[PDB]
């Protein structure tokens, strides 16, 4: 797992991007804790192809472009709760195939 180091009451971003992205055949999901057998659990947000299609809430967001795969997860204003293990779910057509990637986050005070 690779992990992310953060400030308390500052956003941090997630990394995650999918370098042969299709807007007509990709998705994604974020979620809260590993990776299971499917989507996201705990979800925090998805995308179609193209878009943000549901959110948690807007505490998260991605500020790269979804077209081009980069969906990375930026979450504000963070506090002691969101740290912990993150799901990137890349969606691929078919069965078993997703590429799922764990993020670890730590959050310190400055
Ligand atoms: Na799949």
């Amino acid at each position: 797992e690779d992990t992310i180091i953060g400030f308390l009451g500052q956003p941090v971003t997630l990394p995650c991007h999918y370098l042969s992205w299709s807007q007509s055949r990709n998705s994604m999901c974020w979620g809260k804790g590993s990776c299971p057998n499917s989507k996201c659990n705990a979800e925090l947000l998805r995308t179609d192809g193209t878009r943000i299609i549901s959110r948690k809430s807007t505490k998260y967001t991605l500020l790269g472009k979804v077209q081009f795969g980069e969906v990375s997860l930026t979450i504000s204003n963070t506090n002691r709760g969101d740290s912990g293990v993150y799901c990137c779910r890349i969606e691929v057509p078919g069965w078993f195939n997703d590429v799922k990637k764990n993020v670890r986050l730590e959050l310190r005070r400055a």
